[PDB]
Parts: structure tokens; sequence; C-alpha cells
């Protein structure tokens, strides 16, 4: 699946040397940072969509994610499904779990008041997150299936939006340094 969308954000501190290449396929050099995301993609998310990854680069020096990440409506909501990551493990109100791909997810709830949104600014949304238990192997491909996800959050209150907002496999950031070379599709 060809993709159409591409993000690039950053807070402004440290460094992210994010580069759109080919395709799918994107990279990120990352040094001293503050909050940063970079993502290809598409431009409306879907529920009903199988997401196609492929980390040849994984390399964290300490607080990564690379998560499936996306965006939401009525009500804002931002939202995970994270396969891996470098130093920390994210986490929140632990709601259930949710076999898909291989792996068991842990479900969380967080809420952010006083921060950055597709709107902008600094405001509030929830976030619906997936958490895997292990670390999901980089290097292959890998597939994101999210109607699992959505199913599952929909049985734990976490319901979504009517209006769909971008979403994109992801390499998060805070204050870190590190290095991701994946490609999507």
């Amino acid at each position: 699946a060809s993709t159409d969308y591409w993000q690039n954000w950053t807070d402004g501190g440290g460094i992210v040397n994010a580069v759109n290449g080919s395709g799918g396929n994107y990279s990120v050099n990352w040094s001293n940072t503050g909050n940063f995301v970079v993502g290809k993609g598409w431009t409306t998310g879907s529920p009903f969509r199988t997401i196609n990854y492929n980390a040849g680069v994984w390399a964290p020096n300490g607080n990564g994610y690379l998560t499936l990440y996306g965006w939401t409506r009525s009500p804002l909501i931002e939202y995970y499904v994270v396969d891996s990551w470098g130093t920390y493990r994210p986490t929140g109100t632990y709601k259930g779990t949710v076999k898909s791909d291989g792996g068991t997810y842990d479900i969380y709830t967080t809420t952010r008041y006083n921060a950055p949104s597709i709107d902008g600014d600094r405001t509030t949304f929830t976030q619906y997150w997936s958490v895997r238990q292990s670390k999901r192997p980089t290097g292959s491909n890998a597939t994101i299936t999210f109607t699992n996800h959505v199913n599952a959050w929909k049985s734990h209150g976490m319901n979504l939006g009517s209006n769909w907002a971008y979403q994109v496999m992801a390499t998060h950031g805070y204050q870190s340094s590190g290095s991701s070379n994946v490609t999507v599709w």
C-alpha cells in the first residue's frame, strides 16, 4: 500500500535529522532531543488498516518508541500501539490485554492536559495505548493489524473519533538520542 502522509514534528530542542526518501522509507538521526515525531503513512486514519513496516535500523539511546501513531477528532484522541522502544516502556491505567500479530499487548489510558495536538497549542486529549510486553524483534516484515486494537479498546470504553486524522508508523522521542530506518506500506 503506497503511503501518502509524512510527519516531521519537533518541539525545537536537540536534533532531528529526518529524511523523507523513496516511498514508504524514512529515517531519523536525533541527538540531544526534547520532543519529536516522524512517520510515513496516510492522511485519513482507518481503523480497518493493516500496516506493514520493516524496521531495518532500530537503535535508540534512551526513551524511544517505534510505534503506530495517529490522531482523531470528536473527540480528540492521540493513540499508540507500541511494538518496541529504548530505555523506557510506556504505560498508564491498565484495562486489559489483546493478542495481535504474535504479541500480547497491555491496554492503557493516560490524560494529557497542557500539550500540543493536531489543533496545535496547549490543550487536553485522551490517549489510548496498546503496549507490547516483550520488545518485538525488528529487522524483518512486521504487521500491525489495527482493527484488533480498535475492537479491543472498544470493549474497554475506549471508543474513538467519528473524524479520522493522520495515521503513521512513527519514531517517538523525548530527551533521547538515537537512530531508526523504517519502511511503511
